[PDB]
């Protein structure tokens, strides 16, 4: 099912199948000038695609589609709002493997705050280590229904464009750093993947089939070893330029809109 996150500057959409961001809104922003209709970033349409996915791969991930279905994941309930006396929003789910392993997904999201932390708990309730590796993909539409295509960044390029027209010409991205970040730009907004981890991150393009591009990472898997529980950190950026906040994000994230 579809369940409804929403702050005073974010409106969610998020599948709980794999816990995909099937839609963004911000109603801070006009959708065209001269609307009070809010601005739609993140779009899920039979005209338009443009969607932040997210989950973990490597051998023991869930949202590896070896492993089975996309985890549908338990939730509390089926609309999150953002409370007058509280500062940041929760929305944990879980799912459990076959195998009775818990796999914990949480959006956190604050006040005032386009960054929306996105963060994992895997508890090893099995006998064989899990290897697991997170990733965060932005796919989107090539042709709509100043530059507009995707970016990203690592500590040594420290920015680069990729255009659009190279993805749909099958010439792809496939560099590994530690660090960085991906993200698609349009006019004045970015969305865009920080993975927080201390390994050797990939990024890659790819295109996906019907006029669809995507971008992503995919993070250095580690071990959960049997009993054990670990964490995985990341922050999807969907919004507009705000300086401060997105410097304390990942370096040079401004230089998306700039
Ligand atoms: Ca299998
Ligand atoms: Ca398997
Ligand atoms: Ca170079
Ligand atoms: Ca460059
Ligand atoms: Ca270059």
């Amino acid at each position: 099912k579809l369940i409804s996150v929403k702050t005073d500057v974010l409106d969610l959409t998020i599948n709980t199948r794999g816990g995909d961001v099937e839609q963004a809104l911000l109603p801070a922003y006009p959708k065209e000038l001269n609307s009070t209709q809010p601005f739609q970033l993140l779009e899920t349409s039979p005209q338009f695609i443009y969607q932040a996915q997210s989950g973990l791969t490597g051998r023991d991930g869930p949202d590896n589609p070896a492993n089975g279905p996309r985890p549908l994941y338990n939730v509390e309930k089926d609309a999150y709002v953002l409370a007058e006396g509280q500062n940041e929003l929760q929305v944990p789910m879980t799912y459990t493997d076959a195998a009775g392993n818990t796999f914990t997904k949480t959006f956190v999201l604050k006040r005032g705050d386009y960054a929306v932390n996105v963060n994992y708990n895997v508890q090893n309730a099995g006998e064989k280590p899990l290897e697991i590796s997170s990733f965060g993909q932005l796919k989107q539409s090539i042709t709509l229904p100043t530059f507009r295509g995707a970016a990203y960044s690592t500590p040594d390029e420290k920015y680069e464009k990729y255009k659009f027209d190279t993805i749909a010409d099958n010439e792809n991205l496939n560099i590994s750093s530690k660090g960085g970040w991906v993200a698609m730009l349009q006019q004045y907004f970015a969305t865009a993947w920080i993975p927080h981890n201390d390994g050797t991150n990939n990024f890659y393009t790819a295109n996906l089939g019907n006029g669809i591009a995507a971008i992503g990472y995919k993070s250095q898997p580690v071990l959960v070893q049997p009993g054990q529980t670990g964490a995985m950190n990341s922050t999807l950026w969907v919004g507009p330029e705000i300086q401060d906040k997105m410097a304390a994000v990942a370096p040079h994230l401004d230089l998306t809109v700039d």
